[PDB]
């Protein structure tokens, strides 16, 4: 039973939700989490699903060292300089010294481009594609917190080489077209896609779009993945050079994207969709859509016949058949783990030809009759799915709204919400920003969409360029 | 390629899994990026396992890479001679870590804490997990790709069980897995066995392995590894219940760990690979057939109708579940094409030209063998498969053939010495005592015309030991050994 409360301590109800549900088992090294199988099966379903989305785009997947050379890290600025920091250096084999240290990758860029400037030496080599699945260390400044900030995570980082801008260009929104699919169709998660600011963005790239999601329950914003194109930094960089086909001698430099996703993930599945009861999984993501409950051999068969009847309709179950748990303890068990349905079957209904389906999500009893099995719990899984993600939009349209001067915009943000702003994009305009509301606030992205069209001639809150999404951010 | 396999089998080696393009070269020794076209047969192997241990129960997870200094140490989880393959993560950018941090060479002392913490009653095992992860180990030994790379793909599998007889019915299960792995995947033989006293996980109770033999060099190798640990690594993390039926009594678990790593695609590269490149088993080819346009004095639509037929063959090649490509590049020649997939080790080149649509014709040519055959069109979905089958059953007939004649008996040192010098792997009769196991190593090196170690003991060896046979020291042998030089 889970006795901490969303709106009580964020802090608590979170690590007892991904605790009891078995997600997560805590690590004796600081910001370092178990992905037990119940989390890592989400992690699996979107792999599935972005591994053959990318796929169908031409992307190759492959595996690149984890080690990075002290003079391929620091051949250019991959990072910044205040990146640094984040490193992580092994110095020794054993109790031997290394002659070099060599880094723990917290990306792949310096570790992949030396390879791709081997491999392009004609506009014949391109385009580049690949995607890794992997983990990475970043030994993180702010408070570690499961799936949103950890030390070492997993993600997919892909990174491509193009002839053209005009060709990078489009995949960038491609990937974060699909990045979008992953939260709003898998997790039932809305975002806001938008570019970085000036600040914000990336410093090794051109620009940086991004998909932004708001967690109620604390009043943030958290960035859900990331799309940069690099442009020519990279390619001139690390010298990623092709012939001018037209112009004897001329060499032209590659146009370059990389993009991610991570386990973070999950926590925002998490921190959108978890009730005081536990874990909600949305069905699409959801290793186990119903579980089989019975409240011998007759009503065990009509157990199994269910859950023959859900498999041969591509439905996951389970049928929790152990004769050592009390019902009452497998109703908590896979409440909190959040499985979407839970089909009671008692000997009242059996004889009836009935069963009772409980949707995780809105706590509804349905009495159905046997027959209707397959067709009624498939509609159910979809109005679940429909039903989580309506919840967190209409979620999103309260806390997200427009103010155009400082006063207003603070008065909106002390209220727990995010607001889009008329904004100079220029960065000491945004560190004043960040101090004034000091719990300062960030932007957050500059949205494809706004929600209003900024006012003729209006001014920031400089003449404003772009309505700015800004707020409390992890 | 310009290296010949029987002459310098390292620069061969070097040769063909670069210009395949599965090898690119790092600046950090021993450590080597796996591109798509290996990365895809681990995928291959990946997929298949997967399934397989997912039928037995078992589920897959993630546990940190990060071990710290004080759980790594805190048990006798590996012998004091494997300390030196650990890498330690000492800072992070300028600023010194207060302890250091390991990077996992093998996941035990990482899992096994949190073992100990589920098992509560009988209720929570078994518990059986899965990671498919990476590993460092600072490897001393000669690294080489993916045979010994100082950074590895792997799955590690960790069970505990209630019983003994559980714990054994896994181990066995798991070892017949990984020779499914080899043999039906990769078409390569290999030998199933226990380990010596001498060659087994130290903390375990006993060692099962699969071993597999590179003739080109006369070198054994292990394929893969499967553990028994019984209760040694339960009692040293307390992972306990209370049986309330046995009062009194601590119920320490049952366990096992297995493994297998990217050396897979190493061996197989090492045993069917040829003069020509690459030879991949079509189970694991992530492309089966290439279609390649011949003939390209054509009008621009006669051009567009030839790619036409390509693509043709290859949705007809798909809707039979063939893994197909239609290399249509404009920019290479037809030559340039062949030479090319077939250091790539494509099973079966599908070439179309003009006067071969017109004959309701194609030809397909065996990686293999090198065999052309002129196929009807009509035929393409049965007689393709037909052949991709039959290159499979060659490429594993021929490494069958190749293990057999080379792996013999001897029952004197000297016959064992002389059958060894010959590129051999050889079955002995053994005591089984490690100090004798050190006495061979030394002298199959002294009297050679690199000593050989135990590879494994059989499970079927080629004779029955006889009745008071005597080891090849002077104790009586235990059991017939594999015995030969190794990677
Ligand atoms: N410590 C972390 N734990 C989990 N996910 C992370 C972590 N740091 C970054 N991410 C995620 O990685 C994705 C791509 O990595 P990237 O380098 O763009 O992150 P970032 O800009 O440093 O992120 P942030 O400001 O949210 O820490 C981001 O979309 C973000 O969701
Ligand atoms: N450096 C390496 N690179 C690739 N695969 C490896 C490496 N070391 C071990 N393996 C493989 O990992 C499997 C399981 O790991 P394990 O620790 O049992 O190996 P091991 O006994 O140390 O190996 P070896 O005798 O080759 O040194 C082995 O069966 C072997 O095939
Ligand atoms: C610590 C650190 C360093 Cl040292 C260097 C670059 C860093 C970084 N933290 C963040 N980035 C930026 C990136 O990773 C760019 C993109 N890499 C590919 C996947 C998507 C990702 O956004
Ligand atoms: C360097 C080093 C250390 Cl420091 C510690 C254990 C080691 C090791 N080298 C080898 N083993 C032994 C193992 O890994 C045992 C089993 N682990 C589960 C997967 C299969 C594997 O056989
Ligand atoms: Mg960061
Ligand atoms: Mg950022
Ligand atoms: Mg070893
Ligand atoms: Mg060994
Ligand atoms: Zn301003
Ligand atoms: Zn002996």
């Amino acid at each position: 039973g889970l006795e901490a409360k969303k709106e009580e301590n964020l802090a608590d109800w979170y690590s007892q939700v991904i605790t009891k549900s078995e997600m997560i088992e805590y690590h004796d090294i600081s910001g370092c989490y178990i992905l037990r199988p119940w989390a890592y099966a989400i992690w699996e379903a979107i792999k599935d699903f972005f591994d053959a989305e990318i796929k169908k785009l031409g992307v190759e997947n492959c595996y690149f060292p984890m080690f990075v050379s002290q003079s391929a890290l620091e051949k250019e600025k991959t990072h910044v300089a205040d990146f640094a920091p984040e490193v992580a250096w092994v110095t020794r084999s054993g109790k031997t010294e290394l002659a070099e240290p060599i880094a723990i990758r917290p990306t792949s860029e310096t570790v992949m481009y030396p390879a791709y400037a081997k491999w392009v030496q004609s506009h014949r080599d391109l385009p580049i594609k690949l995607n890794q699945w992997c983990n990475v260390v970043r030994w993180e400044f702010k408070h570690p917190q499961p799936f949103l900030r950890t030390r070492e995570f997993l993600w997919q980082e892909g990174h491509s080489a193009f002839a053209t801008m005009e060709e990078a260009a489009e995949e960038v929104l491609q990937i974060l077209d699909l990045y979008a699919q992953v939260y709003e169709e898998l997790l039932a998660i809305p975002v806001v896609k938008g570019r970085k600011t000036e600040k914000e963005k990336f410093a090794g790239g051109d620009y940086t779009t991004t998909i932004e999601a708001f967690i109620s329950a604390s009043g943030r914003a958290i960035q859900g993945g990331t799309s940069h194109h690099l442009g020519q930094n990279f390619s001139k960089m690390f010298e990623i050079v092709f012939e001018d086909p037209k112009i004897p001698g001329e060499k032209q430099f590659a146009y370059q994207n990389s993009w991610g996703l991570t386990t973070r993930t999950i926590g925002v599945m998490t921190m959108v969709h978890g009730d005081n009861m536990g874990l909600v999984l949305p069905p699409r993501v959801a290793c186990v859509q119903v579980v089989i409950i019975p409240c011998k051999e007759a009503l065990i068969a009509k157990c199994n016949d269910y859950r023959r009847r859900l498999l041969s309709v591509n439905i996951r179950v389970r049928a929790d058949l152990r004769d050592n748990y009390s019902p009452g303890w497998k109703f908590n068990h896979w409440e909190l783990k959040g499985v979407p349905i839970r089909l009671e079957v008692g000997p009242r209904d059996m004889k009836s030809c009935q069963f009772v389906a409980v949707r995780r999500d809105t706590g509804e009893k349905l009495t159905v009759a046997e027959n209707e099995a397959e067709t009624k719990l498939q509609a159910i899984l979809e109005d679940i799915q429909v039903t989580l993600f309506t919840r967190a939009s209409e979620d999103l349209k309260t806390h997200m709204v427009v103010a155009n001067t400082m006063e207003d915009f603070q008065k909106i943000l002390d209220s727990g919400k995010i607001v889009q702003i008329p904004f100079c994009g220029e960065i000491d305009c945004e560190d004043w920003i960040k101090k004034t509301t000091a719990m300062g606030a960030k932007s957050l992205c500059i949205p494809f969409k706004p929600l209003c069209e900024l006012q003729p001639g209006a001014k920031c809150v400089n003449p404003a360029k772009y309505y700015t999404l800004f707020g409390r951010s992890y």
